């Protein structure tokens, strides 16, 4: 129903592949690839306010769903896409050649990201305040 | 007592200011300013874990209190400091020509960084789960 909460990364599948494949620095790698930090999501209607925790990096981004935004992705890159809401629980996209689908159940976020033959996961819990 | 949970940034002042001072990149200043991220604290005796957001850095620093200790600043630098107990809620260090002092209070912390005429503050109230 609603995407809103703070969330606390709880485990994620091949963090440093997906990364070396969109050019990261191995310094950045190996600093951020075991940070189990706080991502917040801010949800209004179809208007989100995301502030990720990515590695080493926060990345805050801010789109109304259906309409065009421009996003700052992880290698400083701000790319012009659109960001879908499929049902109540679930927002997908498509950015250079990269699919991403976050999805919503009970407390927990699924994010899948898929490049090539790299699927990036990262699985995370709302924190219950 | 125990320091040890997860924090909100509330507010701050100077932020501009004190990371011109130590000469962080103005671009890194823009976009890290109005980021309200979640620090982490774990605590354990003497030994602390800190996995701090800076604006749009995330810097995961370990050390034992009164023993040289290796920290990570926010140029990414390194420098080599001993941070000291003051009471049982302050700690205290001081690195070039920066003191530093982290106050918890209940569920508040106060982090003030003072450097010549720069006091940067930040106040960060603790998310309970
Ligand atoms: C699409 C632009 C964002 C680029 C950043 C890529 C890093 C992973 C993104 C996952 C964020 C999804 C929100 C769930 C919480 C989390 O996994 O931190
Ligand atoms: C001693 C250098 C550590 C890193 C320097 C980054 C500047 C911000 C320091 C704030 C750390 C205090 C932790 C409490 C919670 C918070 O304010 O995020």
């Amino acid at each position: 129903s609603s995407f809103s909460g703070k969330y606390q990364l709880q485990s994620q599948e091949n963090f440093e592949a997906f990364m070396k494949a969109i050019g990261l620095p191995e310094e950045l790698i190996q600093k951020g690839k075991d940070i189990k930090g706080v991502s917040e999501i801010v949800q209004n209607g179809k208007h989100f306010k995301f502030t990720i925790t990515a590695g080493s990096k926060v990345i805050q981004n801010e789109f109304t769903v259906g309409e065009e935004a421009e996003m700052e992705t992880m290698t400083g890159e701000k790319v012009k896409t659109v960001v879908q809401l499929e049902g109540d629980n679930k927002l997908v996209t498509t950015f250079k050649n990269i699919k991403s689908v976050t999805e919503l159940n009970g407390d927990i976020i699924t994010n899948t990201m898929t490049l090539g033959d790299i699927v990036f996961k990262r699985i995370s819990k709302r924190i219950l305040e």
